[PDB]
């Protein structure tokens, strides 16, 4: 079901083989599921001017810019007139057979010199795992190495020294030498055309839960207590006596005598 297969029919080319060509791009000349006997004539000329000798590498794969793929074999074609950029064409005839070998001739127009290479794509390289996994990632990233690769785009064109580790020059400007610049640069946000990042207008949506409870009841004390207040009496017994009635001062009542 996942898997159907019987005999015949995969008589396609299993992978995207392609080249190394301008800087930093990937020209795939034969794409995954064409059928063989394939082939690809495409002319190419180099930015690179002046150089006599240049390299054709065949890598699988698809990439932006020609690294994390496979490299099936290279070949140097040398008898290049050094001559300005656009100017040497390589001819350039990238085909299959039916038994899944691909031969990659460099035909040089300006010479006529030439240089093949004959490889058989029944053997690879890695084991086969690794090298479905990178398809897949093609496929995955695809649109970013997609606009990545045709960022870079002129002619069909292959690089000689496509590599900038260490650059020939960059610092030319007016400094020491020259101290009167003021400004010779006026633009960067001008002259390449520039390009609208895709807005993704779309907004969220929310959803809460919360159902439970720890109070079950309701406990409202009320008042429910009597009392009694209690009295007495008090013990009045009073009363001052004053006993009087024959006494005080008496003389002998007639005077003296």
């Amino acid at each position: 079901s996942e898997n159907v297969q019987d005999l015949l029919l995969l008589d396609v080319a299993p992978l995207s083989l392609g080249l190394e060509t301008a800087g930093g791009v990937m020209t795939a000349l034969i794409k995954r599921n064409s059928t063989i006997p394939t082939k690809q004539t495409q002319i190419f000329t180099t930015y690179s001017d002046n150089q006599p000798g240049v390299l054709i590498q065949v890598y699988e794969g698809e990439r932006a810019m020609t690294k994390d793929n496979n490299l099936l074999g290279r070949f140097e074609l040398s008898g290049i007139p050094p001559a300005p950029r656009g100017v040497p064409q390589i001819e350039v005839t990238f085909d299959i057979d039916a038994n899944g070998i691909l031969n990659v001739t460099a035909t040089d127009k300006s010479t006529g010199k030439a240089n093949k290479i004959t490889i058989t794509n029944d053997k690879g390289r890695l084991s086969k795992e690794e090298i479905e996994r990178m398809v897949q990632e093609a496929e995955k990233y695809k649109a970013e190495d997609e606009v990545q690769r045709e960022r870079v785009s002129a002619k069909n064109a292959l690089e000689s020294y496509a590599f900038n580790m260490k650059s020939a020059v960059e610092d030319e400007g007016l400094k020491g030498k020259i101290s009167e610049a003021d400004k010779k640069k006026v633009l960067d946000k001008c002259q390449e055309v520039i390009s609208w990042l895709d807005a993704n207008t779309l907004a969220e949506k929310d959803e809460f839960e919360h159902k439970r409870k720890e109070l079950e009841q309701v406990c409202n004390p009320i008042i429910s207590g009597l009392y009694q207040g209690a009295g007495g009496p008090g013990p009045g017994g009073f009363g001052a006596q004053g006993p009087k009635g024959g006494s005080g001062s008496g003389p002998t009542i007639e005077e003296v005598d």
